């Protein structure tokens, strides 16, 4: 029932994601020195620190908007992989698959919840 619970469970996911091995690559952006081509592949770059720092700033209004930008950090991996058995890709789907386990009863919880308070 509860509209705002989507917050707290939001940040204890973003903390175990931050505890993944498989996360280090995508945990602050992109850095354009090792990667100078990256902005003439990506249009729109995504991290976990920003996703966090987002989300603390009372930026996301519903857990909707979080998973939109996670989602955005994995297709940016996948857009810019030279090959779909690079290193860093491999990582993202792995990560991708736990994010998606995770936050499926996150995105159930606050629809449900969004529903009765409009009944
Ligand atoms: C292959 C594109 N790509 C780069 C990263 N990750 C990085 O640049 C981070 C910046 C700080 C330490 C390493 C992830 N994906």
């Amino acid at each position: 029932y509860d509209i705002q619970a989507w917050k707290k469970q939001c940040e204890e996911l973003l903390n175990l994601i931050f505890q993944c091995e498989d996360s280090e690559p995508f945990r602050q952006p992109v850095d354009l020195l090792e990667y100078p081509d990256y902005r003439d592949i990506i249009d729109t770059p995504m991290d976990f620190a920003t996703v966090r720092e987002t989300l603390e700033a009372g930026n996301y209004e519903s857990p909707m908007e979080l998973c939109k930008d996670v989602r955005l950090i994995f297709s940016n991996s996948k857009a810019y992989t030279p090959s779909k058995r690079s290193r860093i890709y491999s990582m993202s789907l792995r990560l991708s698959a736990f994010f998606e386990e995770h936050i499926s009863s996150v995105l159930s919880d606050y629809k449900s919840a969004l529903r009765f308070h409009k009944r």
